[PDB]
Protein backbone atom coordinates (compact mmCIF):
# COMPACT_ATOMS: atom_id res chain seq x y z
CA UNK A 1 0.00 0.00 0.00
CA UNK A 2 0.80 3.17 -1.07
CA UNK A 3 -0.90 6.51 -1.59
CA UNK A 4 0.68 10.10 -1.75
CA UNK A 5 -1.61 12.99 -0.98
CA UNK A 6 -1.19 16.46 -3.09
CA UNK A 7 -1.81 19.63 -1.39
CA UNK A 8 -2.95 21.03 -5.18
CA UNK A 9 -5.08 19.99 -8.11
CA UNK A 10 -3.55 17.90 -10.78
CA UNK A 11 -0.78 16.70 -8.81
CA UNK A 12 1.04 19.72 -8.13
CA UNK A 13 2.17 21.31 -4.83
CA UNK A 14 3.30 19.51 -1.60
CA UNK A 15 2.98 15.95 -1.03
CA UNK A 16 3.10 13.21 1.54
CA UNK A 17 3.33 9.15 0.96
CA UNK A 18 1.79 6.92 3.49
CA UNK A 19 2.04 2.87 3.79
CA UNK A 20 0.05 2.05 6.71
CA UNK A 21 -2.77 3.46 9.18
CA UNK A 22 -2.41 7.30 10.43
CA UNK A 23 -5.05 8.71 12.82
CA UNK A 24 -3.51 11.75 12.02
CA UNK A 25 -2.19 13.74 8.75
CA UNK A 26 -2.54 16.82 9.89
CA UNK A 27 1.41 17.81 11.00
CA UNK A 28 1.94 16.19 7.44
CA UNK A 29 0.15 18.04 4.80
CA UNK A 30 -2.55 21.22 5.29
CA UNK A 31 -4.91 19.96 2.52
CA UNK A 32 -5.74 17.30 0.08
CA UNK A 33 -6.47 18.64 -3.83
CA UNK A 34 -5.39 15.39 -5.76
CA UNK A 35 -4.31 11.25 -4.86
CA UNK A 36 -2.38 8.79 -6.39
CA UNK A 37 -2.76 5.37 -5.18
CA UNK A 38 0.38 2.94 -6.18
CA UNK A 39 -1.41 -0.27 -3.98
CA UNK A 40 -3.42 -1.23 -1.78
CA UNK A 41 -7.39 -0.55 -0.79
CA UNK A 42 -7.78 2.75 1.30
CA UNK A 43 -10.74 4.09 3.38
CA UNK A 44 -10.06 8.01 3.76
CA UNK A 45 -11.04 10.57 6.90
CA UNK A 46 -12.00 14.13 7.04
CA UNK A 47 -10.97 13.73 10.24
CA UNK A 48 -8.22 12.85 12.38
CA UNK A 49 -8.85 9.36 14.47
CA UNK A 50 -10.99 8.12 11.66
CA UNK A 51 -13.89 10.65 12.07
CA UNK A 52 -16.07 12.31 9.70
CA UNK A 53 -16.59 11.66 6.13
CA UNK A 54 -15.41 8.72 4.99
CA UNK A 55 -14.19 8.04 1.27
CA UNK A 56 -13.16 4.28 -0.90
CA UNK A 57 -10.18 4.81 -3.13
CA UNK A 58 -7.93 1.89 -4.74
CA UNK A 59 -5.16 2.24 -6.96
CA UNK A 60 -5.40 4.88 -9.63
CA UNK A 61 -5.11 8.74 -10.33
CA UNK A 62 -6.86 11.19 -8.61
CA UNK A 63 -6.67 14.83 -10.49
CA UNK A 64 -9.06 16.48 -7.97
CA UNK A 65 -11.40 15.68 -4.73
CA UNK A 66 -14.61 15.30 -6.89
CA UNK A 67 -12.93 12.59 -8.62
CA UNK A 68 -13.37 10.32 -4.55
CA UNK A 69 -16.58 11.87 -3.89
CA UNK A 70 -15.13 13.81 -1.39
CA UNK A 71 -17.04 16.85 0.57
CA UNK A 72 -13.65 19.41 0.38
CA UNK A 73 -9.96 19.35 0.37
CA UNK A 74 -9.77 18.04 3.89
CA UNK A 75 -7.98 14.31 4.69
CA UNK A 76 -6.71 14.09 8.42
CA UNK A 77 -6.71 10.40 8.78
CA UNK A 78 -6.08 7.06 6.40
CA UNK A 79 -6.60 3.33 7.12
CA UNK A 80 -4.67 0.67 5.01
CA UNK A 81 -7.38 -1.95 5.04
CA UNK A 82 -6.33 -5.18 5.31
CA UNK A 83 -6.63 -7.43 2.47
CA UNK A 84 -8.91 -10.55 2.31
CA UNK A 85 -8.47 -14.16 0.98
CA UNK A 86 -11.53 -16.45 0.58
CA UNK A 87 -15.71 -15.59 1.30
CA UNK A 88 -16.60 -12.38 2.42
CA UNK A 89 -19.29 -12.77 4.91
CA UNK A 90 -21.71 -10.39 6.95
CA UNK A 91 -25.36 -10.97 8.56
CA UNK A 92 -27.71 -7.96 8.59
CA UNK A 93 -31.15 -7.78 10.72
CA UNK A 94 -34.59 -6.72 10.86
CA UNK A 95 -34.00 -4.75 14.21
CA UNK A 96 -31.20 -3.51 16.35
CA UNK A 97 -29.20 -5.30 18.70
CA UNK A 98 -29.31 -8.36 16.05
CA UNK A 99 -33.33 -8.82 16.55
CA UNK A 100 -35.74 -9.42 13.79
CA UNK A 101 -35.10 -11.20 10.31
CA UNK A 102 -31.22 -12.19 9.44
CA UNK A 103 -30.12 -12.33 6.16
CA UNK A 104 -26.64 -13.65 5.15
CA UNK A 105 -24.78 -11.71 2.37
CA UNK A 106 -21.48 -12.85 0.88
CA UNK A 107 -21.04 -11.22 -2.35
CA UNK A 108 -21.54 -7.18 -3.37
CA UNK A 109 -25.20 -5.85 -3.52
CA UNK A 110 -25.57 -2.81 -5.47
CA UNK A 111 -29.23 -2.66 -4.35
CA UNK A 112 -30.63 -3.89 -0.65
CA UNK A 113 -34.30 -2.65 -1.91
CA UNK A 114 -34.25 -4.53 -4.99
CA UNK A 115 -32.84 -8.18 -3.23
CA UNK A 116 -34.12 -7.90 0.56
CA UNK A 117 -36.88 -4.99 0.25
CA UNK A 118 -35.08 -3.45 2.74
CA UNK A 119 -34.23 0.44 2.77
CA UNK A 120 -32.72 0.40 6.61
CA UNK A 121 -30.60 -2.13 8.20
CA UNK A 122 -30.38 -1.77 12.27
CA UNK A 123 -27.32 -3.73 13.03
CA UNK A 124 -25.33 -6.48 11.47
CA UNK A 125 -22.68 -8.79 12.12
CA UNK A 126 -19.79 -8.88 10.08
CA UNK A 127 -17.95 -12.08 10.42
CA UNK A 128 -15.19 -12.20 7.35
CA UNK A 129 -13.39 -9.86 5.00
CA UNK A 130 -14.13 -6.05 4.88
CA UNK A 131 -17.15 -3.85 3.81
CA UNK A 132 -18.01 -0.67 2.44
CA UNK A 133 -21.69 -0.03 3.51
CA UNK A 134 -22.97 2.99 1.00
CA UNK A 135 -26.18 4.74 2.38
CA UNK A 136 -27.65 4.80 -1.29
CA UNK A 137 -28.35 2.09 -3.83
CA UNK A 138 -25.32 1.24 -6.52
CA UNK A 139 -22.51 2.27 -4.15
CA UNK A 140 -23.92 6.03 -3.43
CA UNK A 141 -23.83 8.46 -1.28
CA UNK A 142 -21.91 8.76 2.28
CA UNK A 143 -19.64 5.53 2.94
CA UNK A 144 -19.17 3.60 5.66
CA UNK A 145 -16.31 1.02 6.45
CA UNK A 146 -17.19 -1.96 7.79
CA UNK A 147 -14.24 -3.96 9.64
CA UNK A 148 -15.06 -7.27 11.47
CA UNK A 149 -17.16 -7.57 14.08
CA UNK A 150 -20.27 -6.74 15.72
CA UNK A 151 -22.72 -3.50 15.10
CA UNK A 152 -25.43 -3.91 17.26
CA UNK A 153 -26.64 -0.37 15.95
CA UNK A 154 -26.17 2.01 12.75
CA UNK A 155 -24.30 4.43 15.20
CA UNK A 156 -21.46 1.69 15.70
CA UNK A 157 -20.53 2.29 11.66
CA UNK A 158 -20.25 5.86 12.39
CA UNK A 159 -23.52 6.76 10.36
CA UNK A 160 -26.49 9.41 11.36
CA UNK A 161 -29.57 7.11 10.11
CA UNK A 162 -29.90 3.31 9.59
CA UNK A 163 -30.62 3.77 5.89
CA UNK A 164 -28.24 1.30 4.11
CA UNK A 165 -28.68 1.61 0.08
CA UNK A 166 -25.68 -1.08 -1.25
CA UNK A 167 -22.87 -2.88 0.29
CA UNK A 168 -19.40 -3.84 -1.58
CA UNK A 169 -16.51 -6.15 -0.55
CA UNK A 170 -12.89 -4.82 0.17
CA UNK A 171 -11.37 -6.60 -2.85
CA UNK A 172 -8.33 -5.13 -4.58
CA UNK A 173 -8.37 -5.37 -8.76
Amino acid sequence: GKITFYEDRGFQGHCYESSSDCPNLQPYFSRCNSIRVDSGCWMLYERPNYQGHQYFLRRGDYPDYQQWMGFNDSIRSCRLIPQHTGTFRMRIYERDDFRGQMSEITDDCPSLQDRFHLTEVHSLNVLEGSWVLYEMPSYRGRQYLLRPGEYRRYLDWGAMNAKVGSLRRVMDF
